[PDB]
């Protein structure tokens, strides 16, 4: 049995100014009973309603997550929100900003050649790099409007030579997009980017 | 202590081909709450997942949805939804006459200090049976449900039913591309269970 | 158990008729007394009983209000005989309700019959009537369907209005009215908008 | 207490053909012991165990393989004995199964970036593989540059039935000035007939 507490996404915290926070509880066996997350902050001070959900997986494990929304406020000034997992058959985990040093992102759009008998699609690439600390939102947008998380793919973040960061997203097309309209941004989310905490690339494929 | 049992969204059913079905438990003062899926015929169920939410009157709503074969909620498998704490609710596909939906798409005229919005609102009726998805599209995508809201299905004075959808648009969409969708997912639309109609803000 | 309800009075008793009414409902010798929390007395109220088809017993009471009372923000309260509800005007800001109409195009295979819709938004607090009127004669409430206030995506509240009409009807004049009453619409707490057929 | 078996690089098993495997513990005398699932003998194997900064000492054993033994399909098995642990864990490692796909191989260099006059950065996508298992080397000069001068992401799904990885490697001025080619090259099972794809890329047109 292990627990995950995560901090807000940079896009939740920033630009919907609606930061949530997510107790993750992996249970193994599972024990008869219900686990129970329990919610408080550092400060003693009064916490907002959450959301529970639990699922068996296919392997026989119990996942149990609780999302909490916590105030935008609260959170940049530094409270510390903590997550206490009780089982009958107690695990405790904190979340609270970062601290240490700032850097924001370099951004850089790809596109594709054509491969060979694939003429209708194409495989967009984003290169998101040299940024501190690791929290880092990437979206994918089509004419000014964000496409669905599923159609891209983001990898987890890597250190570079030195202090930094990067990630790569992956954005699989179709001609039909592109022929409606030949522009996609990546845009990236970041504490330490600006301004507005966005940074932004396009790319266009071009075709023959 | 209230309990609601959900067939698939037509669109899940007919389009994603994954459809589920929802027991809802409303229930006004806390103590946990255990929903049991079951087949009236025996067979056995998939995995389900389960959500809680305290509401701001201090009620424990809870949801569990159970996905379902296709093949089997469409040749008339009934599910069942046990409440333990006993509630039982049922579902099934229905059976008699079908009418496919009617769709017309309207767009509001300007309006005095909403220079930069309209609404759009959509009316769809006379379909037979009541389950139906309505969406939105723009550039021929389809837009986040939270943009828009719909009516439960009602009765006409006649046999079908009807609902309405409202869509707030901005000047920056309908000067990007004027021209917007109203579709509706049932399964006696012909072809593919789908009719739509268009309207722009001119 | 048994779910009592204490609604306000439509806007059309209020500022049209000038005669408001309160109603207290309770669904299942059962009592209902009234109230003011200014101490005044209350008016005669009217009871009625009513069996549902589902056997559950439905009992309400009904209670004139002052126009100026209501207005002014007095509180009235029905107890039930344990149960207690209260009912007074919603405060907060004001916004005018917008009316828009529209027609339905002849749909293949359905020529002697119309329906026309009506979109009410952006009004607040959320109470509100809307009539249809054919000839400046109101037709019977039956006639049409109007959803429950709901939230826009602002602060408003936004309604729906549907009617089905004859061929008939739109042969003798093909002109409809949407009239939505409302406490903060100018100047007589009215807005209405005419619609066609054609 | 936890046990994991890997599979020999693709680079070692079709270039080097100089195929390992190895079994790492973690969390622990432990005593780590080969076989094969044929029942045919195994090679002397190397052993290195390291204290960590966290309280956790972990044992690595690493052995080699045949290379035709590996590429026909024998079964590695390495089992884990120790006072402490009650039941012996037991791993193994054999190919993966399944169809075969040969990866698309695609490479970019990034334009300047402010404050970065004298170096890019260069991007390999490597595509629509399966199975997962991929080695990506990077030439520049007509020989191999040092593995630890690049990172590959791990394999993820594409939306069909492949997977894809992100080679990064980041050069210098007197690199592209020395020549201006660079070369990505995948190793891949699928990769036909000398199972490696490559692409070449420069910093200036
Ligand atoms: C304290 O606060 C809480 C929080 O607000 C509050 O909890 C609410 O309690 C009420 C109690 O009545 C709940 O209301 C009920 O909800 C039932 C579930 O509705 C869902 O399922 C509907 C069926 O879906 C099928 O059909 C559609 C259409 O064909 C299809 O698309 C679907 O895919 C599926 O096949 C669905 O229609 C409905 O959707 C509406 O709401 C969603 C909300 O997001 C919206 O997105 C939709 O556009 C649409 O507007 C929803 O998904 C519901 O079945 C039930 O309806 C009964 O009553 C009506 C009355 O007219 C009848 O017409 C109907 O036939 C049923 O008999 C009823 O509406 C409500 O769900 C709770 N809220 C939440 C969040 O759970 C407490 O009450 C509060 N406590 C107090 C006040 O004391
Ligand atoms: C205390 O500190 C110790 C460290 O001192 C720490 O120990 C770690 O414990 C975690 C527990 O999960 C270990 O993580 C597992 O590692 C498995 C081994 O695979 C890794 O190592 C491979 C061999 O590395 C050698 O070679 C490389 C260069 O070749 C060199 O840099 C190394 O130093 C070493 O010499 C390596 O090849 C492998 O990377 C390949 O595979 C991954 C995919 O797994 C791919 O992404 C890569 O691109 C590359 O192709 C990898 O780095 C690993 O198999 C295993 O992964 C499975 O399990 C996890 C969960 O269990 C799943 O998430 C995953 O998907 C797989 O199913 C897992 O990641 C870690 O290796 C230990 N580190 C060390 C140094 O021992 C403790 O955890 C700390 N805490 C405590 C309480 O003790
Ligand atoms: C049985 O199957 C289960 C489901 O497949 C397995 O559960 C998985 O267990 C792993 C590790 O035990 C979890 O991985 C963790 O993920 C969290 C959070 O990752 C997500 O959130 C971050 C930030 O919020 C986001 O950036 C990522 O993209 C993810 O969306 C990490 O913090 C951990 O370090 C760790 O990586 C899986 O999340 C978990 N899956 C589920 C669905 O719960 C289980 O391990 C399997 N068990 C056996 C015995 O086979």
């Amino acid at each position: 049995v292990s627990a995950y507490l995560s901090r807000p996404s940079p896009f939740d915290l920033f630009i919907r100014k609606s930061p949530t926070i997510t107790c993750l509880v992996v249970d193994l066996a599972p024990s008869k009973g219900t686990v129970q997350l329990t919610w408080s902050r550092a400060s003693g001070k009064p916490v907002q309603h959450s959301t529970r959900k639990e699922e068996k997986q296919r392997n026989g494990t119990l996942t149990v997550t609780s999302t909490l929304p916590v105030g935008t406020r609260d959170w940049i000034e530094g409270e510390t929100y903590q997550c206490r997992v009780t089982h009958p058959h107690a695990l405790m985990r904190s979340t609270t900003k970062t601290s240490g040093p700032r850097a924001a992102p370099e951004v850089y759009a790809f596109a594709t050649p054509e491969w060979p008998g694939s003429r209708d699609k194409r495989t967009l690439a984003c290169l998101i790099q040299n940024f501190m600390p690791e929290d880092i939102s990437v979206q994918w947008l089509h004419n000014e409007v964000q496409l669905p998380d599923a159609r891209h793919s983001t990898t987890q973040p890597r250190k570079t030579k030195g202090s930094g960061f990067f990630v790569f997203s992956r954005l699989e097309v179709t001609r039909a997009e592109w022929e409606q309209k030949d522009e996609f941004i990546c845009r990236a989310v970041h504490e330490a980017a600006s301004p507005s905490q966005t940074v932004q690339r396009a790319v266009s494929v071009n075709p023959g």
